[PDB]
């Protein structure tokens, strides 16, 4: 994952500086595309807002960015509502977002 | 997650963006915005809720 890339001259040269991030410490989570309450074809469902869908084998689902863990309580603002796209994964309780 | 398509056919259908097979469009692959660019109008009320 990049971050910066500073450039400085050398002898007979030029020298890059890239800043990088590699992740060290994973941890195994479960991660669907999305949650459904409902079976049926067109029902409410939703789906992460610039994240992934997160539970850290965990009773509820949570919100995470892409590529580093600081799972959040999902709310309306990191949530997109959409469609039965692919299979999703109903959790069979209604939601306790507004 | 695809494009709208019809083979010369009276109304219009889904298909992914690389490969042509056909499907009546749903609301699982169906997303409702705006009028954006010029749109098709198909002049008739949709077939799905
Ligand atoms: C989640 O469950 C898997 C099952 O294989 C286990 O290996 C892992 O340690 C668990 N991780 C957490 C964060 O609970
Ligand atoms: C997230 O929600 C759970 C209940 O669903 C609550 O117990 C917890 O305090 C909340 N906040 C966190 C994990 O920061
Ligand atoms: C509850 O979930 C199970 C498996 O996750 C599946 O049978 C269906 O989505 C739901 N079942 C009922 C009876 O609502
Ligand atoms: C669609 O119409 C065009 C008109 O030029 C024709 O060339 C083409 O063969 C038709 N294709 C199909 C799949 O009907
Ligand atoms: C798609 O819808 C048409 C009518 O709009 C129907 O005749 C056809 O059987 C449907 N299914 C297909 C093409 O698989
Ligand atoms: C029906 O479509 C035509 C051309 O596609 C255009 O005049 C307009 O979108 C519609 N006309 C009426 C009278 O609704």
């Amino acid at each position: 994952l990049h971050v910066l890339s500073l450039m400085q001259n050398a002898p007979s040269g030029i020298m890059f500086f890239h800043y990088s991030l590699i992740p060290n410490n994973t941890i195994t989570v479960k991660t669907t595309p999305g949650l459904c309450e409902s079976d049926e074809l067109g029902s409410k469902c939703i789906v992460a807002k610039d994240g992934v869908l997160v539970s850290a084998n965990l009773s509820y689902w949570q919100w995470s960015p892409r590529n580093l863990y600081k799972p959040e309580n999902l709310t309306f603002a990191n949530v997109i509502a959409v469609s039965r796209g692919a299979n999703y994964t109903t959790l069979n309780k209604t939601f306790d977002i507004p």
